[PDB]
């Protein structure tokens, strides 16, 4: 599924992401924009052999099981394929764990490089929420 901007904002709010760990909804939408361009099916291989999955590009090195990342952990206790669903519940639940791990949203390199410190409210501008 490719979400619209406000559509994703609404879905994220519905699943309790808005202001989760103090990160406003615009931060989460911005992260999704630059991680996946709002595409729930996005997958990207990392040089080290792990893979990033879904709307928030969650990494099999730590967070989900894909059966092909030697050494890795599955701290969200989910198959990585669950992070590709049209329904964002699994990705949201896992993102909540990631953002609570100590470094906040810096876990998402694209968030740090492209969203952090910017006018993130623009991402929810005009949205009926």
């Amino acid at each position: 599924k490719v979400f619209g901007r406000c559509e994703l904002a609404a879905a994220m709010k519905r699943h309790g992401l808005d202001n989760y760990r103090g990160y406003s909804l615009g931060n989460w939408v911005c992260a999704a924009k630059f991680e996946s361009n709002f595409n729930t099916q996005a997958t990207n291989r990392n040089t080290d052999g792990s893979t990033d999955y879904g709307i928030l590009q969650i990494n099999s090195r730590w967070w989900c099981n894909d059966g092909r990342t030697p050494g890795s952990r599955n701290l969200c206790n989910i198959p990585c394929s669950a992070l590709l669903s049209s329904d964002i519940t699994a990705s949201v639940n896992c993102a909540k764990k990631i953002v609570s791990d100590g470094n906040g949203m810096n876990a998402w390199v694209a968030w740090r490089n492209r969203c952090k410190g910017t006018d993130v409210q623009a991402w929810i501008r005009g949205c009926r929420l």
